[PDB]
């Protein structure tokens, strides 16, 4: 598969890729990612799908996770979003800001369950297809 | 545009019910739909829109797994949560089921009356 990252914290966006590589080799099935902290570079991988994995409290700027997955589901309706964060008051927000979001997972806990809930993240999309 | 809506009380089935023929007008948009207070015929209209409610009949969460059901059979659909139960807005993460509204519905005519424009306007955008 593909994936896309949006996180400008290097220890909690190199945190997500080894879950990611453990679990495709867990799990034998592959895994792509590109990774950023950079808004328009992000949406150039939209400009000119499928599960994306936001941050919200970016860069000062509380809420732009948001932002850009209202972008997303602009560009494609039918596509994935989970929200991960330290923001845990923010798992009721993500209704106001009428996004798909499949799952809103907190960074602040431990690290197995962690894996675990990406897991059914990409358990999820496989079926999917 | 169809809508389906899953509450098995009355008092609270056609208070959201008036909306839709409200709004229906007020905004000059077709609106079509079914209500039922029962889980086992709403599978049939299955097997647009969809207003679960959760604590159906006795036991709670049960509109959970039946938004898990439309899911699957229906991927591309889009759907709305109503309830008193405050406290499951965390858990609809849980139920792999990507909704895209939760409403307390213990709230005034007017806020609530309004949340529903959000739902219906975010259709006829995505059609």
């Amino acid at each position: 598969m593909k994936v896309l990252i949006l996180e400008d914290v290097i220890e909690h966006q190199v945190r997500l890729e080894r879950i990611l590589d453990e679990i495709s080799k867990e799990s034998n099935i592959p895994i792509s990612y590109k990774t950023t902290g950079k808004v328009r570079e992000f949406e150039e991988y939209i400009e000119n799908n499928q599960l994306y994995f936001l941050a919200i409290d970016i860069h000062g700027i509380e809420k732009k996770g948001f932002e850009v997955a209202q972008l997303i589901r602009h560009y494609n309706p039918y596509a994935i979003i989970v929200f991960i964060t330290s923001r845990s008051e923010f798992a009721t927000l993500t209704y106001k800001y009428q996004v798909s979001a499949l799952d809103f997972v907190d960074k602040d806990i431990n690290d197995e369950m962690f894996k675990k809930r990406i897991e059914q993240n990409i358990f999820y999309t496989k079926s999917m297809l």
